[PDB]
């Protein structure tokens, strides 16, 4: 997989962000994770966490997997990096997402993310508290 440039347009919630990619605005949905909706427990904390990560980043990059690059809603599906750190993994390591929506052929980082979720669960963090 490879990283490609993008710039932030707007934070949305824990697992979606509006980015400019190849010069076009698109909403990205983070692969392999599910954050609570803003209206649910830990929703506001997830949204805040992702917002801080992406707003503070000097460099945002998008990494598509081997499969589908847009979902049925027209959202890009990617792993998102902020100054080299993967947002998807950071959410899992903090207990602010669950690994989910693991579809065959778009699951390159599944085991990296499950390892982070295991460590969050051992620490009883946030969702696992
Ligand atoms: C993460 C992801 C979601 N989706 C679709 C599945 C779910 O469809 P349904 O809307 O029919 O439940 C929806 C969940 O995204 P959200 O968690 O953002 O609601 O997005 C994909 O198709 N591929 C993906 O990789
Ligand atoms: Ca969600």
């Amino acid at each position: 997989l490879h990283k490609e440039p993008a710039t932030l347009i707007k934070a949305i919630d824990g697992d979606t962000v509006k980015l400019m990619y190849k010069g076009q605005p698109m909403t990205f949905r983070l692969l392999l994770v599910d954050t609570p909706e803003f209206n649910e427990k830990y929703g506001p904390e997830a949204s805040a966490f992702t917002k801080k990560m992406v707003e503070n980043a000097k460099k945002i990059e998008v990494e598509f997997d081997k499969g589908q690059r847009t979902d049925k809603y027209g959202r890009g599906l990617a792993y998102i990096y902020a100054d080299g750190k993967m947002v998807n993994e950071a959410l899992e390591r903090q207990g602010l997402a669950k690994v989910a929506y693991v579809y065959k052929g778009n699951n390159t980082h599944e085991q990296l993310l499950r390892k982070a979720e295991a460590q969050a669960k051992k620490e009883k963090l946030n969702i696992w508290s």
